[PDB]
């Protein structure tokens, strides 16, 4: 009741990591854990959202497919004033047949771009790709930019055990470039080159895995230079930086170190120090973490117009947790910046 | 101006993260390479620093290889009164003869003691062990308590794809309790099963893997009640706690929610929450993290009593981190906390 939308306290609540997802492709996660085709990653994750007869999974499940009034009355009862969605990790990036992958991604796309339409001061749309296949994707970041009103893509982390710092991948960094648009790297399980001992210990999902997961993606292609050959690209991660904020230091440290040693091709002198990228080229939003310290540290380390609410819905879907943020010890300005203008910046509303 | 040692700024300087190395415990790891029996973490970490012609290298194992005038000299130059000494990781965890691994740790616990009766003002041991052999390694544990002299062990992560949850490895843990000394987990590369990726681009070692690594190692052990069992027991980790004060609100959001899901068998009800367990059984140093944001973040969230100051020589052996370490702006109470009496109370010196 005292969390209302219509921005009276001073700020619209802009959440900037929220979930959908669609039958069709829950239903290809389904038809891949049956058919030993699904990854551990996927039978993990997949098979137990998809397959639980638990309430809050099921919960989650009509939620996630949700693309209208029962998502807004959520939103309005935690005064969400604005969502921006994105097709549910890991997408159709795990999908063996390229046809398949590029048919549900377009048609997940204008299932959105439809709902954005529809509902065009509530929802806000992020295009899913399919980076099996780059150069398709780079045109559906057009299309997504052009025709279906999108502000941006999220890609969920690894595409079959591989990642976006390859050549291979090129055509979508290049696309977002000539769109002007952002990347959010958002997480998914760990390939199976990585997962085992997570696995084992039920530490592969959002608890560890996912920022283990996404932390090195994000690492990888600082790295390799991303910034340097693409210096206007803007690279979004959720849950506080994955960590890599709080690692700053040790970051540039050994980083600094291992260029030095010229040992590693895929590690050699970049134009800014790690910090600097953060600074200039990462954006990072607080989705799981409803919790001042990290935001204040973050905000500290990377600059106030760099961090950014997100509510992570329907996975975490508290009010008490907007509460916490909306109290949080934090100058009227600061506040605004968090929830509200740096969104409207940063995505271009 | 100097650093000098003698505790004239108000607090003498111990270092809780010190390395040493065997002259012939490298030759094993060379060995090892040359047959193919070493993992790709030991290939490429001590591929290099074993072989390496480079500066950074040749000094890193002249260092590790001295207990003596020139350690007491560079810990001099930079004001160190004492350093907490242990075998450098991987220590004899990767050896698969049983005897040679068992041998090997003998006779490297006996040079630390004797180093250490050498200088017993300036060197602290901790001890070494073989996880392999958990009922030797709680003998081991016990002996060089009470003939040795040493203030605990340290164990350098996992052994050969294993960790210490595993019910197999529960006598190391009832041998520390009965001494009442704490476990200092530190980094090792990755096993097999999860390094690839970070192999590929670089970051298997200090700037990432080591923290991820170290970091599943003591969350594994949290979330299998390792507390509950041995609520005494300490133990200790560096680089700033393995960014698990960060990740702190997602760990206990997402630990309730996998207890409430009982998804993982290996993930039941805690008597505490991961909060809570940081605050009484787990402790940190700021081992290569010379960095005044992270070290206040962490003496916020854990209580500034449980967040101590830690050199890494010879891998991190930098002036200026002291100096900056030095004037962190922190009340004289808490620095000396930092440098001096938390370790004096965790380690019983
Ligand atoms: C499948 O997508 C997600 C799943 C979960 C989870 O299972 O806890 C978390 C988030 N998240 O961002 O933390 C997700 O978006
Ligand atoms: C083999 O021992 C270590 C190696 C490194 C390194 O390669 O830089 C760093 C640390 N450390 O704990 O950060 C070590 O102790
Ligand atoms: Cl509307
Ligand atoms: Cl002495
Ligand atoms: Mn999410
Ligand atoms: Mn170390």
């Amino acid at each position: 009741q005292d969390l209302k939308t219509g921005g009276e306290q001073g700020y619209l609540r802009i959440a900037t990591e929220e979930a959908f997802a669609t039958r069709e492709i829950i239903d290809v996660y389904l038809r891949m854990i049956r058919d030993g085709t699904a990854d551990k990653g996927m039978v993990s994750l997949w098979g137990f959202y998809a397959q639980s007869p638990s309430e809050r999974a099921t919960q989650i499940l009509e939620r996630l497919l949700d693309l209208g009034e029962r998502r807004i009355a959520d939103m309005d009862a935690t005064g969400i004033d604005k969502a921006i969605l994105a097709l549910t990790s890991p997408g159709v990036q795990p999908l063996h047949d390229l046809d398949e992958a590029r048919t549900l991604a377009t048609r997940a796309n204008d299932t959105l771009a439809d709902a954005c339409q529809k509902y065009p001061d509530r929802f806000i749309g992020m295009g899913t790709v399919a980076p099996q296949d780059p150069e398709w994707s780079a045109r559906e970041i057009h299309r997504g930019a052009r025709e279906l009103g999108f502000k941006g893509i999220q890609i969920n982390s690894h595409t079959q055990g591989r990642y976006l710092d390859e050549e291979f991948f090129d055509p979508i960094f290049r696309a977002l470039v000539e769109v002007d648009q952002p990347l959010y790297i958002h997480p998914a399980t760990s390939p199976d080159s990585m997962i085992d001992p997570m696995l084992e210990a039920g530490l592969d999902g959002a608890i560890f895995g996912f920022g283990v997961e996404t932390g090195m993606h994000l690492l990888r292609l600082i790295t390799i230079g991303i910034f340097d050959k693409y210096p206007s690209l803007q690279i979004m991660v959720g849950h506080m930086g994955e960590a890599l904020p709080y690692w700053l230091y040790r970051l540039d440290y050994m980083h600094q170190a291992g260029v030095r040693s010229q040992r590693y091709e895929r590690m050699k002198p970049l134009k800014k120090t790690i910090e600097g990228y953060l600074k200039s080229n990462v954006l990072v939003t607080n989705s799981g973490v409803a919790w001042e310290p990290a935001i204040k540290f973050c905000q500290q380390v990377m600059g106030e117009d760099r961090v950014m609410y997100a509510m992570n819905y329907p996975y975490q879907y508290v009010a008490d947790e907007v509460r916490a943020m909306d109290a949080m010890d934090m100058s009227a300005q600061t506040k605004k910046k968090f929830f509200q203008t740096n969104a409207e910046k940063w995505f271009k509303l």
